[PDB]
């Protein structure tokens, strides 16, 4: 009952989630660079994402207790990211199709006298899917709000065949555990 | 748990405390810099510190669960270092007398997948301190490689009237809250 909350993030997702703690918070972003350095693996980069959204509303607010997150789609090592055109998106379905990759989600937690920084991974199988599904689901241009080019809420739960981990993290924010840290607050 | 825990410190009242936790882990010795900017803040600089003994043990073992630590002697935003073993020691002991001062310990733990740090900070009131009995604190070179020209510990133990926080962040480690932060490691 001492410092203010504040959600670093404008994914209408990573709200829906945070409200189930059921902890006045307020939403507050600061654009940074999303530079990802190719000599660093994807938990690195995916946790120092996260740690820089955080930080830079935390400078902004030195008093409050900031949290920053980002989730990465990865397979083979590489991830996909955002599709810039509906066809980038197709490309990238079709690399999903049929088989699992990673979703990484980081969440950083920042305050004055206290920071915490974590990722959750999680593996997800997809059913082989068609060029008709897939842009069929391109149409609804959702997959272009997303990384790896899907939602697993919505039309996008058709093509997720079983996950092995957290679902609220594959949606952005792992709440669990991100309210467990924050009893540390 | 599947990663086994390291203290990236040559402590031996680290060592102490730590080991309260019956919990199996080696000591690695640490090699760093404690040339800390004068543009932050004392609580700033010490989780800074504390971070970078962890970090640097965390790049050599990544598959551990490395702790670092690091406290602070303060007096009015001002800090008492290390005596280059001279009437530092001395001269300090005459500033923090019959008054209270901070000490500021910091914690990292560091994991390839959860970090975190956090400082404790504790009230400590002294007695009024005469001559005869700081040097006599001083042959025993005690007073000399702990900063603030003073251990609660031992000899020192006199000087202090009373403190306002954790003792045992006092020797250099919040173990009860050091624990706790590792349940979820
Ligand atoms: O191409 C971009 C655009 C923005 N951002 C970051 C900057 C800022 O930290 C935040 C603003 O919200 P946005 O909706 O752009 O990104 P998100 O990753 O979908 O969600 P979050 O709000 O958590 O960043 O996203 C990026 O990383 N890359
Ligand atoms: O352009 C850069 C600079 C740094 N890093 C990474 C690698 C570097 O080791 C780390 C710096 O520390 P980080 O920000 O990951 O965490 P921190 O130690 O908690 O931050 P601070 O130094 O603000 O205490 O960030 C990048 O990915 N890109
Ligand atoms: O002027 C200096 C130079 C270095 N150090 C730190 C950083 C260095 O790595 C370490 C070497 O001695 P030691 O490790 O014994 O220091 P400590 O402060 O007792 O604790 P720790 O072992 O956790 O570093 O001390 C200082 O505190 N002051
Ligand atoms: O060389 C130094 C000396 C001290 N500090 C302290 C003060 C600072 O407030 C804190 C956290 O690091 P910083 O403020 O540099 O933030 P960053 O730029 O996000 O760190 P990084 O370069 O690790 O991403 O560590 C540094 O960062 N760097
Ligand atoms: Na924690």
């Amino acid at each position: 009952m001492t410092k203010p909350l504040i959600l670093a993030s404008q994914s209408p997702r990573r709200k829906e989630l945070l409200d189930l703690l059921q902890l006045p918070y307020s939403i507050i972003v600061s654009e940074v660079e999303e530079k990802l350095n190719r000599n660093f693996s994807p938990e690195e980069n995916v946790q120092w994402l996260a740690k820089q959204k955080a930080k830079a509303v935390a400078d902004l607010h030195p008093h409050a207790i900031v949290i920053g997150a980002d989730t990465m789609v990865c397979l083979d090592g590489e991830c996909l990211g955002k599709p810039q055109d509906q066809e980038e998106a197709a490309s990238m379905l079709r690399r999903l199709s049929g088989r699992s990759h990673s979703v990484i989600t980081a969440v950083s937690i920042q305050a004055e006298n206290h920071s915490e920084t974590f990722y959750d991974k999680t593996e997800v199988a997809f059913w082989s899917l068609s060029e008709e599904e897939i842009w069929t689901y391109i149409e609804t241009k959702e997959p272009m709000d997303k990384a790896g080019a899907y939602g697993i809420q919505g039309r996008g739960a058709l093509f997720v065949k079983k996950i092995d981990g957290d679902y609220y993290s594959v949606m952005g924010l792992p709440i669990s555990k991100t309210m467990r840290a924050l009893r540390h607050f």
